[PDB]
């Protein structure tokens, strides 16, 4: 329907302008004939998720490199991909006005939108909250009577959550986080900082934060949401280093092995919830296989752990194929699923980069490696910031895919949230990785996958200047010729049959 | 040159019996000299537009009834006369034995003919093809690869087309007009029946809907020829009627105007055939004005809209001046036209009356109605049909100038055949209707016109059973004598210099 409208801030690309009346946004989707193939293009050069379509020609003119797709070759299968709720995002998106709103949930959310299917939920004050809380801050309270929800969650992030839901193209899941606990459970007694749980796993503290979570979950389902999964812990490796700023609870991973094990699995095990899925490790890639190694291996936790959860830092190198890659080889039934991810940090960078084509790309290679390591699902950090960064009652330190001008009533798409787009639109949840294989080396990011429906989707990143002519084969339909143009991102989609 | 051979169904008048060996036919046109007129005389007892020639008197002395001439109550220009092309004609046409053929087409196309010069040419199946079929049946061929012309096309529309021209001597201006889509683009996916193309305006229904009409002038460009308009849809109105029982496509007319000025227009414009014209509602006169304030009353619709097509169903009723006139007070710069006209749909009459006068009147009647209400042509529905009426899929047979039966290699001009012919024959393109006061009421139909070298045109009809005598004065050379014989029609031409 309607294009972008671009606006530069200096970068080395444009972000799209949409205020209350006005916003860029998809026509229902269509489905081209067996022989014709659909691509969306964007370049930093300015082009956003533009469709074009042409031939795939039985015939063979394209003498460069090739992307032969494997459909028989079968991988990893899809739960989709989104990002966190945080009271950042949430206030920064009820600044807007009522339409401006909307149109903003639907860019997410709706087919005329991106098409996110998760949505990650603090459990509680974080960093990106104005101020620190918990569901339980009176002291002493054991069997938790005065756990309460507050304006936060019942004027804020729930009623937001509700409406995403109405828009939303395809079923959407839920997902939980703890930063902190309540204090008065914390061998420091205070949000932040070296400070694990009191005593050991078993004891009445330990049997507390486990009921915490439980009730959590009680009180969503009151105002009727219920989640998919819930993380043990948000990036408990924080709580040990001493003087960590933001709300963080520490948990070595000997000591998240046996609280899951005698605590948390057998409470939600009980309970009316016993179907919400445990994620583990909800922090960075390089604290794997270990904390796998550890937490799994043994039998009595491990059944209850449904997935590992990890963080991208995409300020930061680590290689994969010693982290996610070693750990499904030692667990190759145990799934991979990426519960945030960031961009800003760099001392020396603006947090927020208002057209920054790099960081899109970095987001892209970023989740093209994921799923190429065996990942099921990629979920971004904040939904919505300002323009400082904020609101952050520790520090502005990360970017985000859509900036809120509150003053002009106008909120911004950067080409990360594009960079996004190229996957979420066109990876439905069930969707699953397929083969693909490259005739020679390549300066170029591919990944092939499958819908449920058997059509195929094939997104290509081109991280060099140079533009590349490519052919991708598919062995039932035929040859796709194209080129691949500098910092560009194509998502091309065919049916098989 | 040849007569009439003339030939009695039992009805009301004769048909003109030809063959492979014989047609009737004129001499090569002359002109009246300076002070004389001349005459074509068709009459229901038998005469076949013959040729008679008198002088114009200086003075007249009378009571009896004056049709004056006003050379200067200058009124509409004229585009010209023909006729459709249809599937059902081409194959009657073409068999018969070729000499039957030549001489069939010279009836219509020739100076020895009524000299047509005009062909409405469907793109597609209509109601008279004996088979549905599109350009483009493929499902979701949304780039048309698998766009083409099937036979119905390349061996009978075109070799016919292309010979109709050769014969002519006035310069033919092709019309076409789709009567369906594929039907991948409508809602019902149907060829018939309540449907219309899916999505809104601007999109890729609508986009793709467009693309044809574009491929459509290609392909006959590449056999050599060029059409001077397009119909926007062949009865649009049809398409919204639930239980339609032939191809359709249904527009409201906000749907026409949106998709005139979102799709079509531009995409006419940004191509080699812009200058073809564009022709709205190809539909019936009751739908004026309304659909003409819809359409017309959108600048962005109306810097593409070049006229305005009728249907004139002679079986039926409508008031000119409400429908027509008030159109042309309205928009007095959006040419009538009339792009159909057929007798024997109403249900309870026969589809041909072999020799029929009463149909002929009733074609001259209306077609002098045409005239005197701001319509600048006309053209005929199927140039040839069998004794039934058809061939037609759905049997929704009609009558037509000229019917073939093959059997026996012979066709049969009809009184409505000369009754189109005393207009065709005698109005060239570029003629300008004037005005015609009578001196008192009376039963006479006429009409009269000046040809661009200046000279006169009148057309007399009587529908009365009754010889009325009268007197055609023009100021500049003088009166005519003459008598209009009961159930007649004459042509008047003369010099004025
Ligand atoms: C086609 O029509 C012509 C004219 O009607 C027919 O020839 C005439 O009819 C009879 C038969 O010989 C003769 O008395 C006349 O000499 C003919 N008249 C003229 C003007 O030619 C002829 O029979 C028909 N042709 C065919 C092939 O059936
Ligand atoms: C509410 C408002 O100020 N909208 C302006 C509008 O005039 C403009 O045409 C559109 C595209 O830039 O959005 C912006
Ligand atoms: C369309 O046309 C091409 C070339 O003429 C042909 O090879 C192909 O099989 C056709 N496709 C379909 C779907 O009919």
């Amino acid at each position: 329907a309607r294009p972008c409208i671009p606006k530069s801030f200096g970068y080395s690309s444009v972000v799209c302008v949409c205020n209350a009346t006005y916003c860029d946004s998809f026509d229902p989707p269509t489905f081209p004939a067996l022989g014709t193939f659909s691509r969306y293009e964007s370049t930093r050069s300015g082009r956003r998720m533009e469709l074009s379509m042409g031939p795939i020609q039985a015939n063979h003119t394209g003498t460069g490199l090739l992307l032969t797709l494997q459909p028989e070759q079968k991988f990893q299968k899809v739960k989709g991909f989104g990002g966190a709720m945080t009271d950042a995002a949430a206030l920064n998106i009820l600044a807007l006005s009522p339409p401006a709103q909307n149109l903003l949930l639907k860019s997410y959310f709706s087919e005329e939108g991106i098409g996110y299917n998760i949505i990650r939920v603090p459990m509680a004050s974080c960093d990106f909250s104005i101020r620190t809380y918990t569901y339980a801050d009176t002291p002493d309270d054991f069997q938790l009577h005065n756990f309460s929800l507050p304006e936060e969650d019942t004027k804020l992030k729930i009623p937001l959550i509700h409406r995403a839901l109405q828009l939303a193209q395809r079923p959407v899941s839920l997902l939980a986080s703890p930063w902190t606990s309540p204090t008065w459970l914390k061998t420091n007694g205070a949000v932040n900082g070296k400070g694990s749980l009191k005593g050991q796993p078993g004891d009445i503290y330990h049997q507390t934060w486990a009921r915490y979570f439980v009730k959590f979950l009680d009180a969503y389902a009151e105002h009727k949401l219920q989640f998919w999964a819930v993380t043990a812990e948000n990036e408990p490796s924080a709580g040990l280093l001493s003087g960590y700023p933001f709300q963080c609870l520490g948990f070595t991973p000997e000591h998240q092995r046996d609280f899951i094990a005698r605590d948390l699995g057998p409470t939600l095990a009980n309970s009316t919830h016993h179907n919400v899925r445990l994620l583990m490790l909800d922090d960075q890639r390089l604290l794997l296989p270990h904390w796998a190694k550890v937490v799994l291996t043994d039998p009595e936790a491990a059944k209850y752990v449904h997935g590992i959860a990890v963080h991208w830092y995409l300020d930061f190198l680590a290689p994969a194929k010693a982290t996610l890659g070693e750990t499904h080889r030692l667990f190759p039934n145990t799934m991979l699923f990426a519960s945030e991810a960031c961009v800003g940090s760099k001392f020396w960078e603006q947090s927020v980069r208002l057209g920054s084509w790099d960081r899109g790309m970095q987001y892209s290679h970023s989740i093209i490696t994921s799923l190429l390591y065996h990942v099921v699902g990629w979920t971004d950090w904040n939904l919505a910031l300002n323009p400082e960064g904020g609101p952050n009652w520790v520090r502005n330190f990360v970017d985000s895919p859509i900036i809120v001008d509150i003053t002009k009533d106008t909120f911004y798409k950067q080409p990360m949230f594009y960079h996004l787009g190229h996957f979420s639109k066109f990876i439905p949840e069930g969707s699953q990785r397929v083969g693909l294989v490259a005739s020679q080396k390549n300066d170029l990011d591919a990944v092939a996958l499958m819908h449920p429906d058997g059509s195929a989707v094939v997104v290509v990143l081109n991280r060099s200047s140079k533009d590349v002519p490519l052919t991708i084969k598919d062995p039932a339909v035929g040859f796709l010729e194209t080129i691949s143009p500098g910092y560009s991102i194509h998502t091309y989609l065919w049916r098989r049959q």
